[PDB]
């Protein structure tokens, strides 16, 4: 028998909830060598360009799958289908579902505080894309205190989200802070507690 990758599924049809999308697609011919799974990609209006896996390997035994789906966000669909000979092209994309805004549900990972200077304390995070950040106005808001007792909270606002960093100055050299990276937008902050991670000014801990 002469084989080759599948026809690209046809999606017809898609149910869109307020945190989850059920995708549905017909397969449209294996030329002779049986679907083994499909991958449900998915793009968002912040990066439309961008297609990423909503979910690999779908069992060949399915026609439909629901996909969970994040605050304030835009997202379209399409299905491919595998065979061992490998991948065939796209399904056309779906309609697309609109989720509504919520409060962020994660703050920024691998918050750090470190100096870089004897007398200064660098506060940093990993930035959290916008498929993240839930509502409209997000910001980080950082927080920084000397582990001293009745030291009040300095607070910053970070309406960047691509900032990662802030530079605190005129600091004792090697003496310890307690430090909060929250993600906040217009629904409120996060509904997750950030960490209190410690952090020392000066290069050294
Ligand atoms: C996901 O990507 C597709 C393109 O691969 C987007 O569809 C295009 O959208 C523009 C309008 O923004 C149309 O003018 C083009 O004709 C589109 N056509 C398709 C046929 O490719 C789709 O809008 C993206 N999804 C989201 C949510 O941005
Ligand atoms: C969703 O799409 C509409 C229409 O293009 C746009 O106005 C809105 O900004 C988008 N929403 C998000 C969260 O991307
Ligand atoms: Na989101």
């Amino acid at each position: 028998i002469v084989q080759d990758v599948p026809n690209a599924p046809k999606l017809t049809g898609i149910t869109c909830q307020a945190d989850k999308a059920e995708i549905h697609w017909e397969q449209q011919g294996d030329n002779r060598s049986p679907i083994l799974h499909y991958t449900i990609q998915f793009n968002t209006s912040f990066t439309p360009a961008s297609w990423d896996a909503a979910y690999e390997k779908v069992p060949n035994t399915d026609s439909s799958f629901v996909v969970q789906m994040s605050p304030w966000a835009n997202y379209t669909f399409r299905v491919i289908a595998f065979n061992k000979i490998g991948a065939s092209p796209p399904s056309a994309h779906s309609d697309s579902c609109t989720t509504q805004p919520d409060v962020p549900f994660k703050n920024p990972d691998n918050v750090v505080g470190q100096g870089t200077e004897p007398n200064n304390l660098v506060i940093s995070w990993t930035p959290m894309p916008e498929i993240e950040h839930n509502a409209p106005n997000f910001h980080y808001y950082v927080s920084w205190k000397r582990d001293i007792p009745a030291a009040a909270w300095e607070n910053n606002n970070i309406f960047d989200w691509r900032q990662n960093n802030i530079v605190i100055a005129d600091q004792p050299t090697f003496v310890k802070y307690l430090i909060k990276v929250v993600a906040i937008n217009d629904r409120g902050e996060s509904n997750v507690a950030a960490e209190e991670v410690v952090g020392y000014s000066g290069e050294d801990r």
